[PDB]
């Protein structure tokens, strides 16, 4: 079901860590802000609902996941 950000980066890790692969879709949605899905290899879908406000905010700690579990 749709997560908020915080729970969203924090089961993007645990997709990570149980891995390659990183997919995502993004459509906009009419309250202006985007709904965001990702997915990674056998696991399921997750999404959530990022405010255009929060951008920059939810774009630095999703690098932040990104790189973290590349090292």
């Amino acid at each position: 079901m749709l997560l908020s950000n915080e729970e969203f980066l924090k089961k993007l890790t645990d997709l990570l860590q149980t891995h390659v692969y990183l997919s995502q879709k993004c459509n906009p949605v009419d309250e202006a802000s985007v709904l965001i899905r990702a997915k990674s290899g056998a696991a399921e879908k997750i999404s959530t609902v990022v405010e255009l406000d929060y951008f920059t905010d939810f774009f630095q700690s999703y690098a932040e996941v990104c790189k973290g579990q590349i090292v």
